[PDB]
């Protein structure tokens, strides 16, 4: 599934984005864009032989375990193949996690390079959200 702009901020914010931990729901959407490019099927292998999964691009090094990758840490418990769905509740979750251990919103490479410093409220501008 490509979601789109306010559909998403919808999605996220009833998924318990809307200031999770002191981010607020543009940047999640910010994040997402850039990421995925809004899709959730989204995936992208990387130089160290992990991939990213999903509509926020969760590492298999570190969130899930996708069975190809030597030394997984596989801290949100969880398939990687399980974050590829339609529904964003799995990501969700994840985030929030990954956001908890030790980490915020910089274990995104999108967000600590591109969103951060940004006017976030332009992405939810006129959702109502």
């Amino acid at each position: 599934k490509v979601f789109g702009r306010c559909e998403l901020a919808a999605a996220m914010k009833r998924h318990g984005l809307d200031n999770y931990r002191g981010y607020s729901l543009g940047n999640w959407v910010c994040a997402a864009k850039f990421e995925s490019n809004f899709n959730t099927q989204a995936t992208n292998r990387n130089t160290d032989g992990s991939t990213d999964y999903g509509i926020l691009q969760i590492n298999s090094r570190w969130w899930c375990n996708d069975g190809r990758t030597p030394g997984s840490r596989n801290l949100c418990n969880i398939p990687c193949s399980a974050l590829l769905s339609s529904d964003i509740t799995a990501s969700v979750n994840c985030a929030k996690k990954i956001v908890s251990d030790g980490n915020g919103m910089n274990a995104w490479v999108a967000w600590r390079n591109r969103c951060k410093g940004t006017d976030v409220q332009a992405w939810i501008r006129g959702c109502r959200l």
